[PDB]
């Protein structure tokens, strides 16, 4: 998938003011980059701890002008309810980003990330500007993702798209 | 290809001592979890100082029980005049991991990490004890890997492998 162009899906979202959209990723193209964060909503393998941390660090995706959009095969009143759950119970609360429901499970598929025609394994992607893949992680379904370390993967394809720089070696970066 | 098992291969590498060896992935089953570093050589996009941070801390991979192998498309003597070149020439030093040649093509094919049938893209694969692949990153050709974030990856795994917990 990587260096390849992204699979442009569409697909309905609620977003941070828990209004249904209409989530087009080829609408990014030329404007923003795309952080694709895909998980299970299962009792089993459900984590709402990554989701709450992503948020926290929203702002710091805004900053660098990337679109945080997150993916489940679950329906749009599933997510909503996932949102106004409360965090002691195992809620998101109202995060202020879009989450995409992937319903027909086509998204998930093209992304190489759907586990048993069943859900969405702990997949990310980073979508340049250009709608072309320049990062793919999949985590262990148990373990969420660091948001810390997204952000440094981001700032490196930044980095990359401004200075055309192969490898670049630290010490020297000042000079 | 996470949650599935390995694609298992049987390769020539190069070892830390300099032999040419056999490669044989299942070799490690019950005994060894492995990271397998896919890299280019390819002069646009080769990045000497991803594989020297990752040899400075073999011994971290060791204390984790993790076999590391750097895989490429690359001839054995390839990697062996990598190791042997100067770093200031763009060399690795006498890394102390195997290095697999993936002359066919086949492993890059078969982890779908093969970039225009030429050479392998910067995949990363952590594999654990059963042979089951537990991660899988691929980043973008001009940026290399931190090692750190990946010896964090693979504590995780370790972690969930000794508790069960999930999203501790």
């Amino acid at each position: 998938l990587v260096t390849k162009k992204a699979y442009n899906f569409t697909a309905q979202g609620l977003n941070k003011n828990n209004e249904i959209i209409n989530v087009d990723l080829s609408s990014f193209i030329g404007q923003k980059y795309c952080c694709l964060l895909f998980y299970p909503l299962n009792y089993t393998f459900v984590c709402p701890t990554e989701i709450i941390e992503f948020n926290k660090h929203i702002k710091d995706f805004e900053n660098k002008n990337v679109e945080l959009l997150g993916i489940s095969v679950d329906s749009v009143y599933s997510h909503l309810a996932w949102k106004n759950m409360p965090i002691e119970k195992g809620g998101i609360g109202n995060v202020e980003f879009t989450l995409v429901s992937d319903i027909n499970k086509d998204i998930s598929k093209n992304y190489n990330v759907l586990y048993d025609n069943s859900f969405a394994l702990r997949g990310l992607f980073i979508i340049d500007k250009n709608g072309c893949v320049r990062h793919q992680t999949v985590n262990d379904l148990p373990i969420g993702r660091n948001v810390q370390e997204v952000l440094r993967t981001i700032d490196s394809i930044i980095h990359v798209d401004t200075s055309g720089e192969v490898c670049p070696i630290n010490w020297k970066k000042g000079q």
